[PDB]
């Protein structure tokens, strides 16, 4: 059992002697067939044991990249490792993360941030040829497990054996159960030097081999996602909530990172409501939007309760968001994103009675219930983040705001409208200011204002136990101020944020006009006239923007033969300038996974999404898309 998964895959592989010999910062893991994760937590024990042994050798962060299309239930998972005793504190971490069996990649962050575990629910066969090139000439070792080829063969192909060299690290190993003949084959053909050797207790024989030479891979330079060179010494210009995950991403890895702040305090932008929904965004054509915010959501709820259970303090409630079908249009809507069949635990449709039973007062119509979202203070959450961010090693310099933005010598010059400051790598997160600069002014990122009423509870008010989005949204009560928030306005071009009658109004009627057949809705008042106002950083296509700075000039001079050609050059880019922002009004659900993704490809890491996907969040994705044609 325990010893015969240590012969094959950890032994078969050089494991344990390569940790200590091991000349990379991380290494990096790939499995078919997570199944139980017996491979997934024999391994972390072993890696755990020689970390503690030698606290001072290069290799400190593990990256486990697995594929499992039947993902079993926690439950099952948590009866299988009981024959498993010894690796029950490792079992007991990653059943306490164990995500639903949504489709695609899910990002586990395990043992305080040493291990980065990919999981991608589905068929393997299926997945391989969407993945990013963030993947190509990366793995170190190949754990190469699944049914036995004669109990069934539709996995041990040549579409595989191919893939996972093209994957591979030159140098980087493979090892497998198995010993049949064409499997041998197969890997030889893909590129692997491959040895018989004998199996546990010489029951069956097995294989293992060595990538002697990169494989020159299908490959999609335009979109492109170069890493950062210094990683020693960065900057982030912002103090908005994707700025403190950004850093805290970059901290994991080690990155030395430092804060420029324009304003006297973090979150004074706009992630400093006082209640904000978080709720994916789903549309049921399985598009790079639906995609992206179905990994970004559970990720989200995931890192927020990690969060959470290390003592760092935000008022939140999951208590689910319920959206509302009140409109010809929005029924249309809620009604195509069910076409696709999610689990129950994700989002399920429910009639206007469900909602209403739910909800605590009449919901007037039907429409979709989000379990696991809620409401979270924006706030609260920026402020804790940063603090966090600082305590472990960011140094911040509020009362900065940059107007000057130059490279000049392997630096990056930074002046504030104060001391001058320069920068090997800088990363901007300024939120609707992004657009600001020579370096980023031919983005098509856009202002919209929205003002958000603060409202008092009252008896009936109280009632309310979920966020309602209609036209708008109204969160539950907050126990701690006994005040609610309701709102938007929307106003692209506007950037103010003077306090306006007209759209403290505006949240009120929106709520009246949307759910006319009730009357609690009346309870609503806005006549105080307490609100907050903020500026969105919208993109037309609604996914954010992350990763390298793009080159607009440099962009459209390189790439007119584009069109012609489907080996091309990598995409120009502004040396060692990074982006992260464009987060609309979902920055809540979506900042955690784009934060990580930057840290992540920063790193030259491999990424935990698709090649389309992916290249949906990319800064240079709408000039790339005109000149991919003409
Ligand atoms: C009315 C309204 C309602 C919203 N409702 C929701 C919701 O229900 N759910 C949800 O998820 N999100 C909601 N959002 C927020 C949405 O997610 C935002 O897009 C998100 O907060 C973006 O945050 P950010 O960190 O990218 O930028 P911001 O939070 O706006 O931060 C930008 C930062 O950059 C700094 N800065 C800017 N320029 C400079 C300069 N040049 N030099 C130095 N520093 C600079 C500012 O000081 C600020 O700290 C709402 C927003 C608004 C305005
Ligand atoms: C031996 S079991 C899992 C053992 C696993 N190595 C462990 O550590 O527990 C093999 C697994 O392969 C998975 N599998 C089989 N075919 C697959 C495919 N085409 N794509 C993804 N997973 C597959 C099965 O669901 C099963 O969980
Ligand atoms: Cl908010």
């Amino acid at each position: 059992g325990l010893e015969e998964t240590h012969h094959v895959f950890l032994k078969g592989n050089g494991f344990p002697a390569r940790f200590a010999s091991h000349p990379q910062q991380s290494c990096i893991f790939a499995e078919t067939g997570f199944g139980t994760g017996l491979n997934f937590l024999t391994l972390w024990r072993d890696f755990a044991l020689f970390r503690q042994q030698s606290p001072n050798a290069t290799l400190r962060r593990l990256h486990y990249i697995s594929f499992e299309k039947y993902p079993l239930h926690v439950a099952d998972l948590a009866s299988a490792h009981a024959r498993w005793p010894e690796l029950a504190s490792f079992a007991e971490q990653l059943r306490a993360q164990w995500p639903l069996p949504l489709a695609g990649c899910h990002r586990i962050l395990l043992a305080d941030g040493a291990i980065t575990l990919d999981l991608w629910f589905g068929d393997v066969n299926t997945l391989l040829p969407t993945l990013d090139d963030s993947l190509n000439n990366q793995v170190d070792a190949w754990f190469l497990d699944g049914f036995a080829p004669a109990k069934n063969p539709d996995m041990w192909n040549e579409q595989l054996f191919n893939a996972m060299a093209r994957m591979t690290r030159p140098g980087g190993t493979f090892s497998t159960f198995t010993a049949a003949g064409f499997v041998r084959r197969g890997l030889q053909q893909a590129g692997f030097n491959v040895t018989k050797v004998k199996g546990f207790g010489q029951k069956r024989e097995m294989l293992t081999g060595t990538l002697p030479q990169q494989i020159h891979a299908p490959t999609a330079p335009w979109y492109h996602r170069p890493a950062a060179t210094r990683c020693d010494d960065i900057a982030i210009i912002g103090g908005g909530i994707v700025s403190a995950l950004t850093a805290l991403a970059l901290q994991r890895r080690g990155a030395v990172v430092t804060l420029y702040c324009a304003d006297a305090q973090p979150a004074q932008g706009a992630s400093g409501n006082r209640q904000g929904a978080l709720y994916p965004l789903l549309n049921g054509k399985n598009d790079a939007l639906e995609t992206f915010f179905t990994s970004a959501f559970t990720f989200a709820r995931r890192q927020y309760d990690q969060l959470l259970e290390q003592g760092i303090a935000f008022d939140h409630q999951w208590c689910g968001v319920s959206q509302l079908a009140f409109d010809d249009k929005s029924r249309g809507k809620i009604e195509k994103m069910l076409h696709t069949q999610w689990p129950v635990e994700f989002a399920e449709a429910m009639s206007r009675e469900q909602l209403s039973e739910l909800a605590g007062l009449d919901c007037a119509h039907d429409g979709i219930h989000y379990p696991a979202g809620g409401w979270l203070c924006p706030s609260d959450l920026t402020h804790a983040l940063m603090m966090l961010a600082q305590q472990n090693g960011m140094t911040c310099h509020y009362q900065h705001e940059l107007q000057r933005l130059k490279r000049i010598d392997s630096q990056w010059q930074l002046t504030f409208g104060q001391a001058a400051k320069h920068h090997a790598t800088v990363i901007l997160a300024t939120g609707h200011r992004l657009p600001e600069w020579e370096q980023t002014h031919h983005l098509p990122l856009s202002a919209v204002r929205g003002q958000v009423s603060h409202i008092p509870t009252t008896p009936v008010l109280s009632q309310l136990q979920q966020v309602l989005c209609y036209d708008g949204y109204l969160t539950p009560v907050n126990p701690a101020n006994q005040h609610h928030c309701i709102g938007a306005s929307y106003q692209r071009g506007d950037i103010a944020t003077d306090f306006r009658l007209t759209e403290q109004q505006e949240n009120r009627e929106r709520l009246l006009r949307c759910l006319p057949q009730v009357s609690w809705p009346q309870q609503v008042d806005v006549s105080d006239n307490q609100a907050r106002c903020g500026v969105r950083c919208a993109i037309r296509d609604h996914l954010p923007m992350v990763g390298a700075v793009p080159d607009y000039a440099a962009t459209l001079a390189q790439y007119q033969d584009l069109s012609r050609r489907i080996d091309i050059a990598v995409a120009p880019v502004w040396p060692e300038l990074f982006m992260v922002g464009g987060l609309g009004s979902r920055g809540l659900c979506s900042a955690p996974l784009v934060a990580e993704i930057l840290a992540a490809q920063m790193f030259g890491e491999p990424l935990p999404l698709d090649a389309k996907t992916l290249a949906a969040l990319n800064p240079n994705r709408f000039w790339i898309r005109k000149l991919l044609k003409g």
